[PDB]
């Protein structure tokens, strides 16, 4: 049973690397919670643009906070075939308390180096009781 709903807003992207012919790059933004198998969120694409503003607000179903786990892939959007991944991280749910607006800045690896730009997130956890 759930204990809660945690609020993500994905503010913006930094410092993307280019990764199309041109136009920079067509990012959009994959969330995913760890122990869950409900479809990931994703973002609008932000076509041709290495600075992408979102400001999109996404919410999660808790069942643990201090186990489950953030997952953040930004991907770049291709005309043809899959999109490509750009980077990710994670972010732990224990990182913090319910009814505070709490933002984040998460440096993209290529898993778990060479700049990979940098995404802005805010979180704001509620429980039932
Ligand atoms: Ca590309
Ligand atoms: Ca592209
Ligand atoms: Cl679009
Ligand atoms: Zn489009």
């Amino acid at each position: 049973r759930p204990v809660g709903i945690v609020h993500v807003k994905v503010v913006r992207a930094v410092g993307l690397r280019k990764k199309d012919l041109m136009g920079g790059a067509d990012p959009f933004v994959k969330i995913k919670l760890s122990e869950d198998k409900i479809p990931s969120k994703k973002t609008t694409v932000k076509h041709k643009n290495l600075n992408p503003e979102w400001n999109e607000e996404f919410k999660f179903s808790v069942r643990d906070p201090q186990t489950q786990v953030l997952e953040f892939s930004v991907y770049d959007w291709e005309q043809v075939g899959n999109p490509e991944k750009m980077g990710m991280n994670v972010l732990a749910l224990k990182e913090m308390v319910p009814d505070e607006h709490k933002a984040f800045t998460l440096e993209l690896r290529k898993t778990l180096d060479k700049y990979r730009g940098k995404l802005e997130v805010e979180l704001l956890y509620k429980p039932f009781t």
